[PDB]
């Protein structure tokens, strides 16, 4: 088995016109699994992921914060221990409105 | 998408000869995604589940407590923070040897 501290692994800063104030962490990637992948992604103060979709769905967890849910319409804020599932194709984002960071689990199909 | 709060789904106590003191709340299950589930499970404690295997992976990751992880020889004792790959086939299994709730995120392929 792989039993490692999600923390300890090296993050990736995100930014892009589209991306703004994110870290990234692959915590099980393409080598260590055969179907899905896990990845730790944190939301600093005023970040935004802009909508937009992808062919694959997306299951998220709230570890840790206020997360903002952008939607395909509209937006809902959310706290630690709400759950995500993302259609195929769905139009989504984030964003921090907090003083704090945000925190989520992210997991998407190979 | 599905936005919903992990801890209003209705746990299920699982009983067996091999399992004890936990609990299980399915969060995204078979009729909502089209390739893994994502399931959230409470260790009671001096909960256990006993060594075993399934022919598929698992991806865990701790959201609270020290969760005591039993592998194919040996044990090795982990927080909040941990994630795990477990590969398919691989013996594992659980212990809480705390006083207070443990809870881990468990995914796994359809
Ligand atoms: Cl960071
Ligand atoms: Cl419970």
């Amino acid at each position: 088995m792989i039993l490692k501290r999600a923390y300890d692994v090296t993050p990736q800063k995100i930014s892009t016109d589209k991306v703004r104030g994110v870290r990234k962490r692959v915590l099980i990637g393409l080598k260590d699994a055969p179907n899905f992948v896990m990845r730790l992604f944190t939301v600093e103060p005023g970040g935004l992921i802009d909508r937009h979709s992808h062919p694959w769905e997306h299951e998220i967890f709230v570890l840790k914060g206020k997360l903002t849910v952008l939607k395909e319409q509209g937006e809902e804020t959310v706290e630690e221990g709400f759950y995500i599932f993302v259609e195929p194709n769905e139009i989504h984002g984030f964003r921090n409105d907090t003083d704090s960071e945000v925190e989520f689990l992210q997991l998407i199909p190979k």
